[PDB]
Formats: structure tokens, C-alpha cells, sequence
């Protein structure tokens, strides 16, 4: 029970969007979860070990494993405890993940597959260096809904302790069944779904060492707690 | 180059003392770092594959294994950068290791080995169920000088987006080559020796979650970061 990860959501929010790991390389490590790429382009869903990808401007692909990531979280998913849920909101179904789970002071992943009666995403506008605090692109990025949609939601809890290394709380990504459309989840409304969770022992943190502008970077994380509830 | 850490010190700062691991748990990811006891009772240091601890009645002894520990950090310890100092005080140490270090957004493993004009360290005194904010334990702490001593002060640099998860930079243990004297260290003047770093690539963090109290605690960190300025 390990979650690997990639680099920090904090040190992304920082502005350092260099992709220092492949596509992969992160799929040596699991065959689920979400992650953007170079730059901080789009959203990257990882589902059954395939890597999807969702930008600006509303196109989705299968990445073909060689694109780079700035940050990333994977895991081998393997459910240790799946129930099911049935016209609820994206709060009441958090609070249900929330009982459900092992612990709240652990982290977690979580995939929600089934039909959706109201999906609603944001798709991270891709940046071009020299780059700037994540925030700003959070700020003019766009953003689709839909409604009774067929697909899975996949992503991670992360304890408040660690609130910045990962995200604060639920950290959720979403692909329909159609391979069409997805990206970070911002609210949803469950039709009928099976809920799927697993506690985890271990996290695995990783660090771009070979990279020279995170070696050299002077960071700073002034406000980026603040800035991370506004941009995610 | 794996940093391996069992348990937060942001944790171990809310209260939660309770042992839930082992000295030979840990001696399987090191031979090189520090920790303390069930109910945080003074200071762990392990040092060339053996586990040392020091508690707040001066006493020195070689762990047997089978103690318990809240919060750990170790290291299987390999030098990336080698080098000598002389007569400087431990701010003036600490600037060059940070000179020295790859990247002060890394985590960082040090070693100092040789004779030092000055050691101040300190024995945490331990606790007794039920546990409360250890930093009533740093405020009544004992603390214990030596002069022109021989010995190895080994820790870790915890880079400023972890705060909290492990400590606010450098986090050092004490112990001379008579095993006879340790602690954490407050303060110290090098006459001659030698540094070792070791540059982190990746941060094994493991959780307690068999730990009931753990599990079900709602872990408070309000002032958590100035808790640990005071008491570290
Ligand atoms: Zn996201
Ligand atoms: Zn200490």
C-alpha cells in the first residue's frame, strides 16, 4: 500500500512547471491517478494503467509515454474496501469517502465509476517559460460541465499535516467512458456509481534531482496554501 | 539515497507519544539517524548501525532493539559530498553544509565527525499516558555542556516545504566515541573535522496504521509550527 508522487503541489504553485519526469516512468509506479505535464499543461488521468490527457482546448488523448511531468501522483490500486452510492452530492459523497476510510490523518485513493448525473471540470491552461505562479493560470482556466455521463473519477486524500505536499483534502480527477472528456474535478453530482478506496501505509516521495532549476530554484511558498484552495 | 522516516514530528508535536515501532524496525532502512522512545523519552541517535539513547537522568546506553519509538528518522547513510571545517560555530557550520548541500529544497543527511570545542544537547523527558503537547516536555527540559570532546553529530535538513512533517531545517543528534554522552543538539563550536552529506533523492514516509489512536485521532496542529521553534 504505497502512493507515489512526483514532485509537490506546492513547489508546482511555486511556478517551477518544468516536465523532470516521462509518463513512463510514472507508470512504473502505479496505473492510477492524476498528474498534468510540461508546463502544466492539462489534466493527466491515469486509469488501468493507461495515461489520458485533457488540455484547453477540450481535446483528450492517450499520451504515448514520453511526455514529461512536473508533478505527479500514482499508486498500484488495489481496493480494500468498494460500497456503493446513489443520488448524492459531490459533499455528501466525500463525507461518505471520509467515514469509509481508514483514517483521515493517512492518505488515501479513491476511484468512483458509474454514471454521473452532473460532472464539472476544469482543464489547466498549459504555460510557456519562463513560467509564473501556478495561480495565474488557474485564474483564466477554462472549464466544461455535463450531465448523466458515464465515467470514473480517480484521485487522492491527502492528510492536513501533509496540505502542500499534496493537496488539501481530495485531490480528484475524471474521464468518461467515451475517452472524450475529463479533467480536474471542481464538483459532481452522482447518479448511480460503486465507490472503491484504499488506505495506504506508505508515501513515496520523489524529487527531480537532475533537474538544475529545482536544484538552484530559490522558492517561495509565501500565500501558496491560500493560493492552492483558490486554484484547485 | 532514500530518506526513511517513521511517523511526523508534526504529529509527535500534537501529542501522540505512543511507541509504535520498533529500534529494529528502523535498524532495516539505516545504520545512520535519530528518533526517541515511547512517550517521547530522551534522545535516539543511531550511529554506524547501532541505536543509542540518552535520557533526561544522563544516562548513555546501547539499545537492546525491542524499544518502541513515535518518530524516527534513518538512513542506510552514504556520503555525497565530502569536506573539512575548522573552527567554526554552529552557524557557520550550518551555512556551509547549506553551501555544500545539492539543493536546499532537498532532503539531506549530515555526519560530523572530529573533536568539538563546544556541545550543548538536551535529554527530552518523557511522558506518561495520557500524553499531551510535547512542547510541555521541551519546557522543563535537562540540558547537559561538554568542552573539546570527540564525536559524530549525524541529522537531517528538511527542506522548508516540509516543515512540519519533519523538522524546520536542521534536526542533529549528539553521541562522543564514548558512547557516554548524547542528545539533541542546542548548540556547538567544531574545533576539527570532517563533513559527510548525503543528497536525497526520494522520502520513504511510513505510517502507524495499526496504531488505534493514530487511526482514530483527531490530530490537532494549531501553533504547531511555533511549538517546534521553541521546543525542535
Ligand atoms: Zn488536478
Ligand atoms: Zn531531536
Amino acid at each position: 500500500n504505497v502512493l507515489y508522487q512526483h514532485g509537490t503541489l506546492g513547489t508546482l504553485m511555486a511556478g517551477l512547471l518544468e516536465g523532470t519526469a516521462t509518463i513512463n516512468e510514472l507508470l512504473e509506479h502505479g496505473n492510477l491517478g492524476i498528474a498534468t505535464l510540461t508546463g502544466s499543461d492539462g489534466e493527466v488521468i491515469f486509469l488501468d494503467g493507461k495515461a489520458y490527457h485533457a488540455n484547453e482546448h477540450k481535446e483528450f488523448i492517450e499520451l504515448k509515454g514520453d511526455e514529461k511531468v512536473p508533478y505527479a501522483s500514482i499508486t498500484n490500486f488495489k481496493a480494500s474496501k468498494t460500497f456503493p452510492l446513489q443520488q448524492l452530492s459531490q459533499d455528501d459523497v466525500f463525507a461518505q469517502i471520509k467515514n469509509e476510510m481508514l483514517s483521515e490523518n493517512l492518505f488515501s485513493a479513491v476511484k468512483i465509476y458509474g454514471t454521473f448525473k452532473h460532472m464539472h471540470v476544469r482543464m489547466m491552461p498549459a504555460q510557456q517559460p519562463p513560467y509564473t505562479r501556478l495561480i495565474d493560470s488557474a485564474r483564466r482556466q477554462p472549464e466544461e460541465k455535463r450531465q448523466d455521463i458515464r465515467g470514473a473519477i480517480v484521485g487522492f486524500f491527502t492528510p492536513e499535516l501533509f496540505h502542500g505536499v499534496g493537496s488539501a483534502g481530495f485531490h480528484i480527477h475524471f474521464a468518461d467512458d467515451e475517452r472524450a472528456y475529463g479533467g480536474h474535478v471542481l464538483d459532481f453530482e452522482v447518479d448511480d456509481v460503486v465507490v472503491e478506496i484504499q488506505n495506504f501505509e506508505t508515501f513515496q516521495q520523489h524529487f527531480p534531482v537532475n533537474n538544475e532549476t529545482f536544484v538552484k530554484a530559490k522558492i517561495d511558498y509565501k500565500d501558496v496554501a491560500e493560493e492552492i484552495r483558490e486554484a484547485e
